[PDB]
């Protein structure tokens, strides 16, 4: 009855103005993880309203309220891949809309699909990666390993199962063509969140940025959607040092738990997943330099107003260098004991 009462309030109390959430809510400086989790479903509705999706697509309010709650409920509680991750990703999507004028690049339905996909893009994550599904012979690998992107195929299927739950299909009044289009977009966008996919299309993303975005080019729309999605997924890096440091802590707790499971199964975990080997500053510098920074550089190349995003990610990368020396124990530990040897 908890979800029941939550739904009742979401529906009958009305959608709070986005400004009432926080005065800097639509700024790139805002940290959505600062929002209490109990306020996040209402904030999703607020953002949807402010982007005019509810009016433009005549979304049924009861259905939308149920959908948002079901999506939130469809996340488990690992250290990083939980609802607060999906919420913050979705918030960054809203920030791109508010700050970068997406309507000059993308169709309305494409922006709508990007935001809905942000909400659903890690549904039912179990705190382990694609490699672990295959190594552990999980049910997800049995279903999808032959296709690849095992977890991302699962996330997308979970999103569809929510839509297919009675009372939850926010698109069910759509035309046949628009419905098919929306689900196709969600497939493409969610599958774009596999790092393997990003690596595959990276040269194409570069070539798009250098020749220039062509709104009449259907391939450019698809590539831009992939880039924007990956920008949202990594958007914790575009905030202050405190956010970056906290997210590293959640990510490596999640990783080392997987690593401990791999050790128990007799397998040699990835080094970044092995708490006995992993050197966090060097790992994060490598992630920032090889993955995060090139993505926000592409974003800047395509959207000059995204410059501050790249500069912040580069700044956070430099901070890891600055604090790395603190991972060396100098003098004695605080307890004046060398017992830990
Ligand atoms: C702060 C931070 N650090 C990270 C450090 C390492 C890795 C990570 O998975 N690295 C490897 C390890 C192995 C060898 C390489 C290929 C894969 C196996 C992944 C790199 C990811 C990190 N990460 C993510 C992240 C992003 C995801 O989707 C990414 C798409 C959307 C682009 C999926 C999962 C995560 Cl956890 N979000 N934030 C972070
Ligand atoms: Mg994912
Ligand atoms: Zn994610």
């Amino acid at each position: 009855s908890a979800m029941d009462d939550e739904y009742t309030k979401l529906l009958h109390d009305g959608i709070q103005p986005v400004a009432a959430i926080d005065s800097n809510f639509a700024s790139f400086t805002y940290t959505p993880r600062s929002l209490p989790e109990d306020d996040t479903s209402m904030a999703i509705l607020s953002m949807l309203q402010d982007m005019n999706f509810i009016n433009n697509y005549k979304i049924d309010c009861p259905t939308l309220a149920r959908f948002c709650l079901m999506v939130k409920k469809g996340y488990r509680d690992p250290p990083y891949h939980n609802w607060m991750h999906a919420f913050s990703v979705s918030h960054f999507c809203y920030l791109l809309y508010k700050n970068l004028e997406l309507t000059n690049y993308l169709e309305d339905i494409e922006i709508f699909a990007l935001f809905i996909s942000c909400m659903c893009h890690d549904l039912d994550h179990r705190g382990t990666n694609n490699s672990f599904q295959v190594a552990s012979k999980s049910v997800l690998a049995a279903l999808y390993s032959s296709e690849g992107s095992v977890m991302e195929r699962h996330h997308f299927a979970q999103a569809i199962a929510i839509l297919n739950t009675h009372g939850c299909n926010i698109f069910d009044h759509f035309s046949r063509k628009d419905y098919q289009r929306m689900l196709d977009l969600m497939r493409d966008i969610i599958l774009a969140t596999d790092l393997a996919h990003h690596l595959r299309i990276f040269k194409d993303l570069q070539k798009m940025a250098e020749v220039g975005y062509d709104r009449n080019n259907k391939q450019h729309h698809r590539l831009l959607l992939c880039l924007l999605m990956t920008s949202c997924d990594l958007s914790d890096q575009t905030k202050g040092w405190k956010t970056t440091r906290k997210i590293a802590e959640l990510i490596y707790k999640e990783f080392f738990s997987q690593g401990d499971l791999e050790k128990a199964m007799g397998n040699r975990p990835m080094e970044m997943m092995d708490r006995e080997k992993a050197y966090i500053p060097e790992l994060q510098i490598s992630f920032m330099e090889h993955i995060a920074m090139p993505i926000y550089k592409l974003l800047q190349d395509l959207f000059p107003k995204a410059a501050e995003l790249y500069e912040r990610v580069a700044s956070n990368r430099e901070h890891w260098t600055k604090v790395s020396h603190k991972f060396t124990i100098r003098g004695l530990p605080s307890n004046n004991s060398l017992d830990f040897l």
